[PDB]
C-alpha cells in the first residue's frame, strides 16, 4: 500500500478540534452499515490494528429513520452510557433489518432487557443528563465533519476514510486495506 | 384520520389521463426504497388493504446511480416482462446497497441467473423490443407526474402520497397510515 491524499482517504477542508481519535458513524437502518459491522467486522478489525492507547468511538445518526431513528440514536447513547455496545449492537442490527422485531422504542428497550440490562436501569439511563448530552454529542460530531452519509470513519478530526478507492475483489482484503489505512492515519 | 391535502398526500396540478390506479416509483439505489421493500413491505401492505382487482404498478427510475442506474431500469423491464419481480427484488437491492457487489450490467445478469432465470432467456429479454417499450413506458410515466424523487406513489394519476406527513415513531403504525391513505385516495 502507498498512501495518497484522495486515494485511501480524503482530508477535511475544516479540521475538527478535540474530535475522537477514531470516529465511526453508522445507522441501524443502514444496509451497508449492517454489512460493515455484522459481516465485515470493520470496527473490530480496525481496533485490532490500532496503536495501543488509541480508542475507537462510534456514533449513531439518523438519515432515514424519522422519530424511530431518533429513538435509536438515544438508545445508542444509552448503550454508550452503560458500556454495553458489545452486547446490543448485534440484536439491534438483526432486530431492525433481519427479523423485523424492532418496530418501536419499546422493542429497543426489550433488546436491552434481554441482553441483561434491567428495565429500571435502562429507563434511568434513557432519561439521564449523561444520555441527553451524548445525544447532543453525536449530532454535533456529525455536523462538525459535515457528514453526508454512512458508514463513515474519521481519524483525528482531519482525515476521512475513502473505501471507494480500495480493493473489493475480496472482502477479507478490503477489511485489511481499510484497517491498515486507519492505522496509517492514526500514526500521522 | 383527518385527511388533509398537504398532510398525508398532495394533489397533482395537472392529473394524468389513463394513469395506473396505483403507481409506485423506486430505485435500487434509493435507501428509503430499500426500507420500503425489506422492512416495511409497503407494496404488500397496500395491496392487502386495497380491494381485489385494483391494479398496482411499480416502475424503476433513472436518476439514481449513473449508468448502472439506467441498466437497472432496463433490468426491471426484463423482470416485468418475465414476471420475476419477486425473484430479483431482494438480491438487486442487497447487491446494490448492502454488499455493493453489483457494479455492472454483468453483475445484474448474474443476479437473474442465480434467481433461477435461464441466461439465454435473460439475454433475449434484455435485447427485446418488448423490454425497450417497457423502458420507455417507465420513463414516460415518471415524466407524466413530473417525478422528482423516490420512493413515490401516485393514486389514479391525481394524488401523491406524502410519507413525510405521517407518524414515524412505530414502523407498523407508519405502514398502516400509509396503506390507509392509499385506500382513502383510491375511493375518492
Ligand atoms: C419516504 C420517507 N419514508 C420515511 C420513513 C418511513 C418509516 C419510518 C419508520 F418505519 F421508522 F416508522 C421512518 C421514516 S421519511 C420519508 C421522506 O421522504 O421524508
Amino acid at each position: 500500500a502507498q498512501y495518497e491524499d484522495g486515494k485511501q482517504y480524503t482530508t477535511l477542508e475544516k479540521p475538527v478540534a478535540g474530535a475522537p481519535q477514531v470516529l465511526e458513524f453508522f445507522s441501524f437502518f443502514c444496509p451497508h452499515c449492517y454489512q460493515f459491522e455484522e459481516v465485515l467486522h470493520i470496527s473490530d478489525n480496525v481496533k485490532k490494528k490500532l496503536p495501543e492507547g488509541v480508542k475507537m468511538t462510534k456514533y449513531h445518526v439518523n438519515f432515514m429513520g424519522g422519530d424511530l431513528g431518533k429513538d435509536l440514536t438515544q438508545a445508542w447513547a444509552v448503550a454508550m452510557a452503560l458500556g454495553v455496545e458489545d452486547k446490543v449492537t448485534v440484536p439491534l442490527f438483526e432486530g431492525v433489518q433481519k427479523t423485523q422485531t424492532i418496530r418501536s422504542a419499546s422493542d429497543i428497550r426489550d433488546v436491552f432487557i434481554n441482553a441483561g440490562i434491567k428495565g429500571e436501569e435502562y429507563d434511568a439511563a434513557w432519561n439521564s443528563f449523561v444520555v441527553k448530552s451524548l445525544v447532543a454529542q453525536q449530532e454535533k460530531a456529525a455536523a462538525d465533519v459535515q457528514l453526508r452519509g454512512v458508514p463513515a470513519m474519521f481519524v483525528n478530526g482531519k482525515y476521512q476514510l475513502n473505501p471507494q478507492g480500495m480493493d473489493t475483489s475480496n472482502m477479507d482484503v478490503f477489511v485489511q486495506q481499510y484497517a491498515d489505512t486507519v492505522k496509517y492515519l492514526s500514526e500521522k
